[PDB]
């Protein structure tokens, strides 16, 4: 579609975004689906079709909501999920609604729709995650990090699992841009553990507590460092996940350089993938 329309459903063709009167007279709400620490996800229905109403839980949080706001509108694309229309004076948000939801859900999802649950079908899963990432960090507004992705169960809350078996990103509130001599950081707490980047922990010991303002700023490598992860959890534990885990070994490990800069790019990985896919 082009830019500022949406196609969802049995739609044939392209219709306008959703505007205020629109979303105040046409979307029933259904029923609570997620939340959210930004957004509180409905259930709806719109004609037809079944859409997820977004709200904003707190006009604190404003102005995260609207910066997903703006990323879904010039992000649309097979990536990200279908912008179907938004009301800024209401702070909603109306998308297409994924009933297999989260990416979470996926194990339970495999369990019907079980001519999918292959090492075949979740590598491609894993391939199109990676795709996700290498348009994020090429992206219409530039080079994307997907910041909100500090543990496995949170990174995978951000996208959906769409009904055909493909990934979207949903949740693109911190979206931060790497360019000039812009670089990023990934909120302004201090982040610990081994999911992050070890280049997002405090760089400078126990000896010097942690002051946001010294705290060095990294770039789009922290996204390839946590690839690793998302694949093994897309793999699981069924007929060839291990064997598709030896050949991804060596991949993997240049996701985990301590060094950023001697990570692969998400195009590299990708191509990686594909090799690997095809060669088994
Ligand atoms: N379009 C959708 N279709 C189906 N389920 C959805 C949809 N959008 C959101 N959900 C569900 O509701 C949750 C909404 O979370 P999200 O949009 O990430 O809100 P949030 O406030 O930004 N959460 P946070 O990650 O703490 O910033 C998702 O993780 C899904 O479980
Ligand atoms: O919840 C929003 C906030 O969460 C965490 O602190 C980090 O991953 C940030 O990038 C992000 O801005
Ligand atoms: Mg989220």
């Amino acid at each position: 579609c082009p830019p500022g329309y949406f196609r969802m459903g049995r739609m044939r063709q392209c219709s306008r975004w959703l505007s205020c009167e629109e979303l105040r007279t046409e979307v029933r709400q259904l029923k609570r689906v997620g939340e959210g620490a930004v957004k509180r996800v409905f259930l709806s229905e719109w004609k037809e079709h079944k859409v997820a109403l977004s709200r904003l839980t707190r006009l604190e949080m404003k102005e995260d909501f609207l910066h997903g706001l703006q990323m879904l509108k010039s992000l649309q694309s097979e990536h990200v999920v279908t912008l179907v229309g938004y009301c800024e004076e209401d702070g909603t948000i109306l998308t297409e609604y994924h009933p297999l939801g989260s990416l979470s859900n996926l194990e339970e999802t495999l369990q019907k729709y079980q001519d999918v649950n292959t090492w075949q079908h979740r590598l491609q899963l894993a391939m199109e995650y990676v795709s996700i990432i290498n348009y994020l960090h090429h992206s219409p507004l530039g080079t994307r990090v997907m910041c909100d992705s500090n543990d496995l169960p949170k990174t995978l809350s951000q996208y959906l699992l769409t009904s055909n078996f493909s990934i979207v990103a949903n949740d693109l509130d911190a979206l931060p841009l790497v360019d000039s001599g812009v670089l990023i950081k990934c909120g302004h707490r201090e982040l610990h553990g081994d999911f992050v980047a070890p280049e997002q922990l405090w760089p400078y010991g126990e000896d010097t507590p942690f002051q946001d303002d010294l705290m060095p700023s990294y770039n789009e490598k922290v996204d390839i460092w946590k690839i690793p992860d998302v694949s093994s959890f897309l793999l699981g534990h069924v007929e060839g996940s291990d064997m598709v885990r030896f050949h991804l070994f060596d991949i993997h490990k240049a996701c985990k350089s301590q060094i950023p800069a001697e990570r692969p790019t998400a195009q590299n990985v990708l191509d990686a993938y594909q090799r690997v896919f095809h060669s088994l």
